[PDB]
Parts: structure tokens; C-alpha cells; sequence
């Protein structure tokens, strides 16, 4: 009986609950419940607030969990990413008033307001700087005008909120907030089950007809996750079938066309088990 | 320029934003903003997550704030309630498996999971008991089945979530979570302005005709917040006009009737300034 924790609420909830339904696990039979067991699949789900998720995967009271990477990058628990889930991903970073051109160097002796104080601190120690880290529970983009901080650190999502506070981001992302499946045989089955759901959400099938001399190029354009190559009666052609990432399927299709690919057809898939 | 903080999000937000609009202050002109200033009323609003609210009213970076009483009962900041706002009020308490009849005595050496660890701890010290307090960020009613705790402490709202986890509450409420206006002449004007909005939301006007000999009884049934008494040409009658609380206006009307009150009429009001 695998015990698995899932965000009970917030932005990582509906999407994580959907992924597991998509994989044939039972849903909770009410929304106020914080537990369901699936008799068929032998799992016991628990529904926790994302930040209590890493911790309890680290102390061993849970076999797996779903949280955001920023939380784990910030938890300090003994846990490891076993899977990138593809949703809620954004750059985590620093930002300060649109006045200047900031550097991570300008952080020395500043107060930085952030919801992920430990994450900021490890990073700073790493870059050789010392500054003052203040914890806030949210609404960080206001700490500079309330006069509590000099700069911030947060996930920059749409960026709107930033600019609306005349903050600008600056520096390499400190983390990427992606939902993640973490751990500390029935465990591989769960992993694969989950993975097949993700790959089905992140890739499409491309079927195209590619000229033999472009075979090489074609396959650097679509390596697929083992692409299929089926030589056509015309020695000068070969049918190719590959999974390609969905966010950039059009550019890819355009690439194919520029090298002589024909009948380019993109189609959805649901799961993969391979 | 009064600086005032308001929950940026969650359950205490829409209601607190409405109260202040109801009082003639400007609203933020977008929902991603965490600040607005009202040029007319001379105030600068800030929009913070409720728990960063008490703290910044205590360090003096904010003149007033709106949060929940459980937060302040749990903050430890130097702040005082200046006004009960009438919304989000529930009993805060302890609960454990519906097995037995618990006592606060049964808490000795248990682990208690709660989102308000300091609040639990002051209470325990107060009652002479020692136990182990664990912090969770939410979803506390699950800590007992995940096996992390033996009892919980939380706001019991509708109670559904409790019973759905076979927890039962037990003991006097440790706090009452009511939204509250906290502080550390333009300040009295703000207070009154806010208060007039609340009283308009919590009371109605009752106008009734009461017999002279029941005058005494009548006025213990409705003391109003200075009731009005206007003797009618008939010496045996006197018209009374009082504000009475809205949650229990029907029982009150029934009381009046039982003592001979006639033409009992309940009506809404919007604000009071008195
Ligand atoms: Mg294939
Ligand atoms: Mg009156």
C-alpha cells in the first residue's frame, strides 16, 4: 500500500488531482476529505498543503508526494525529484526597483523579502554574499514600497504583478517552480503510470514523409523520446513517426518543411507506456 | 496619511475590501496591485497576506490592519484589537478521534497538530500541561490518520471536515477567529468610518409599539446600542425604536410579541455614525 500525498488546495491541486485520475487512481469522494484509498491499485492517498508534503516524504511517513520544486528547493528535507510533472513551472528570481541595472552583486547587505528564505540563503552563500533575508508569507512584491525590504525574490509568473510594482527581475533563475513528484516495484508502477500521463500531456505525435537525404537532419529535428523509420517503396523516401514537444510543435513543423518534409501531420496522444 | 494593510487574498479579503469600500475609501484599481492611495481620505492602503499584517502593525510600519483574531492570538506582535469586524468568526479548538470523551487533561504528552502552534502553546502553559506541538500549514484534520499527531487544534467551521475525519471537538474555544481591525484623530475618523459599516451590517432597526407597563421588559429585550422612546397619545402606549442584532432578530421579535408589543417592524440600515 503505497502512501501518496497530494496538494489539498492551491494552484498545484486541480492539476495534480487530474493527473492521477488520468492514471486510473480513485479520486476522493468529497472535497472536504484529506484521504482516499484505492482498493484496486493499492494506494492510499493523503491531501496535504504542499509545504507539509516534502517533510513527510523525508521522514518516511509517505512514499511519494507531489509539490512544487521551489518548495523542495526550499524544504531542506531528505527527498529527491523522481519526475518533472510539467505544470506550474515558472522562473524563480530576484527583482528590485526598475531604477538601475542590478547584479547579484548589488545584493550585499540588502534586505530581501521572499516567501522562500532558505532557498535565497543557500543561493547567496553559494555566490559569496551576505544580506538580510526576511520571511513573508506572500505579497512580496510590496515589501519594497512598504519599506521593509530593498529587493525581492519570488516566482515571476506572468510578470504583471512585478511591473505593476516597478520591480524588474535580474539574474539567472534560482529555481524553476515546476510541480514535481518526489521521493525520500509497486513504486515503479506508480512512477510509470504517472509518467505516461505526463508524456501524453507534453508531446504530440508527428507523422511525416522525409526525403532520404534529409534523414539525418530530420532526426536531429525530431529525436523523439526511439523514432520510427519506415522506408517507403521509393528509395528516395522514408516515413517517420516521432513524439515531439507540444510547446514548440509549430516551429518544429516549420523546420521539417524547410528541409523537404511532406505530408506533416501532428496528432495528440493520451498515454505512453514504455 | 494613515497607512492601512488589508488581506491581499483568502477568506478575509473580499469581505474586508468591501467594508472599506462601503466606507468611501478607494479600491485598488487592479487586482494584481498590493497598494492604492486614497487622495481624498488621506490614506494609503497595502495588501498583504494576513499573517504578515500583525507583525507590521507591531513594528510601526503600519497604522492599522485587518486580520483574523486567531492570527493575532498567535502572532506574538505588539498590537491590540480596536474593533471586531463581524466576519469570519468561528470557534478555534481542540479535537481528537470520536472514540472517547476527551478533556483538556488528555492532552498531556500528546502531539497536537495545528496551524497556530504559539496560540496552542500559550494555552497549554496556562492550563499546566505539556505536550508536543507540531506545525502544519493546513489540512490538520488529517494528521491523526497520517499518524503524525494524536490530536488537533484548528478552527471548527461548518464541522464537516471534522466529522469526515472522525475527529470531535472538545473543550472551551481557545479563540474566536473573527476578522478584527488591529492597531499597535485621523485615526478616529477611520475607526468610526469602519464601525459605522459594521454596525450597519450587524444590526437592524426595530420599530414597535409597546405597552407602557411592559416598557421595562421591552427595553431589556432591546437595549439597542440609547433607544428611542416616544410616548403615544395613549398613556398606556409608548413607540420604541431600537437597533437589535441581526442574527437573532426573529427570536427577539417573538419576545416582544409575548409581552404585548404590536406593529413590530424590522428594517435594515446602512451606516451609523454615532
Ligand atoms: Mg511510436
Ligand atoms: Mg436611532
Amino acid at each position: 500500500m503505497l502512501r501518496v500525498a497530494v496538494p489539498n488546495k492551491g494552484a498545484l491541486s486541480e492539476p495534480a488531482t487530474e493527473i492521477l485520475a488520468e492514471a486510473g487512481y480513485r479520486r476522493r469522494t468529497d472535497s472536504k476529505d484529506l484521504t482516499v484509498i484505492d482498493p484496486v491499485n493499492n494506494v492510499e492517498f493523503f491531501f496535504l498543503r504542499p509545504k507539509d508534503i516534502a517533510i513527510y516524504v523525508g521522514s518516511g511517513e509517505l512514499d511519494f508526494g507531489i509539490t512544487g520544486r521551489d518548495l523542495v528547493c526550499d524544504s531542506g528535507a531528505q527527498v529527491r525529484e523522481r519526475l518533472a510533472l510539467g505544470f506550474g513551472s515558472s522562473s524563480f528570481r530576484y527583482a528590485a526597483p526598475a531604477g538601475r541595472n542590478w547584479t547579484t552583486a548589488d545584493l550585499a547587505g540588502m534586505r530581501i523579502a521572499t516567501a522562500y528564505p532558505n532557498l535565497v540563503r543557500k543561493d547567496l552563500a553559494t555566490k559569496g554574499i551576505e544580506a538580510t533575508v526576511i520571511r513573508l508569507d506572500g505579497a512580496v512584491e510590496i515589501s519594497v514600497q512598504l519599506g521593509v525590504a530593498d529587493a525581492i525574490a519570488d516566482v515571476v509568473g506572468s510578470g504583471r504583478t512585478l511591473s505593476q510594482h516597478d520591480l524588474v527581475a535580474f539574474g539567472e533563475p534560482l529555481c524553476d517552480s515546476e510541480a514535481v513528484l518526489i521521493e525520500r516495484e509497486a513504486r515503479d508502477q506508480l512512477v510509470a503510470r504517472v509518467q505516461g500521463v505526463v508524456f501524453g500531456q507534453q508531446y504530440l505525435m508527428l507523422d511525416y514523409d522525409c526525403p532520404r537525404s534529409a534523414l539525418k537532419k530530420a532526426t536531429a529535428i525530431t529525436p523523439g523520446l526511439s523514432p520510427t523509420i519506415a522506408p517507403l517503396a521509393d528509395p528516395d523516401w522514408v516515413a517517420i513517426r516521432a513524439l515531439v514537444p507540444r510547446r514548440d510543435v509549430n516551429g518544429i513543423m516549420d523546420e521539417l518543411a524547410a528541409i523537404g518534409a511532406k505530408a506533416i501531420l501532428a496528432s495528440d496522444i493520451r498515454f505512453c507506456r514504455f
